[PDB]
């Protein structure tokens, strides 16, 4: 492991560490909810 | 070391092993010796 590090360097092994996992995903399929809140904000704040 | 191997593969660490060492070098600076043996071989074997 010392020899492998000697060739590749310090940053390469540390940055190659895994990140992605299947449980952290977030899905936004709602327009219906966000469109309603979007309109009332316009309606109340109307100036121009 | 298992994670590092997982990324890079099996062949990469094995082929990257060191080879060169300063003590195995071989120097041929002699023409004077090799030219003499070269001529006598011609002289004896002359046909054409």
């Amino acid at each position: 492991i010392d020899l492998v590090t000697a060739e590749l360097g310090s940053d390469w092994p540390r940055l190659v560490a895994p990140t992605f996992d299947a449980r952290k995903a977030v899905v936004f399929d709602d327009r219906w909810a966000s469109a309603r809140e979007d309109l009332v904000k316009l309606w109340l704040a109307e100036e121009g």
